[PDB]
DNA sequence: CGCGCG
DNA sequence: TCGCGCG
């Protein structure tokens, strides 16, 4: 199983697993925030652990 | 008859004095000299007072300049 | 505008 | 590549 520091990374992996590939900005805005930088220190930190990719060339952020 | 030039903050004008008497220095240094931390305590002034051509950053060394 | 960087 | 100015 994924292991989840803390739950707001499970929403944004569920998220991701039911919508498929998106940008920070439609994860931040679907989990009620506005923009990228809202997110973009747990996505990274989330694909440092394996837990998600991002493609370099589409922004697109997708789960592992 | 007003001096030139003129600074709408008074950071920009230390910014400017500091480097007139100091420059080029890298934004972190002008940060540290005015009392700050880090870069970016300083490179959104930095950047507006280059668009208003009253300095100028070298590429290579990221120092910057009164124009 | 990509920015992940404390 | 800590370059990053970004609201």
């Amino acid at each position: 199983s994924p292991q989840f520091s803390q739950q707001r990374e499970e929403d944004i992996y569920r998220f991701l697993k039911d919508n498929g590939p998106q940008r920070a900005l439609v994860i931040a805005q679907a989990l009620g925030m506005r923009t990228a930088k809202d997110v973009n220190r747990d996505l990274y930190r989330m694909k440092s652990r394996h837990l998600l990719d991002m493609d370099e060339q589409s922004k697109a952020w997708t789960i592992y």
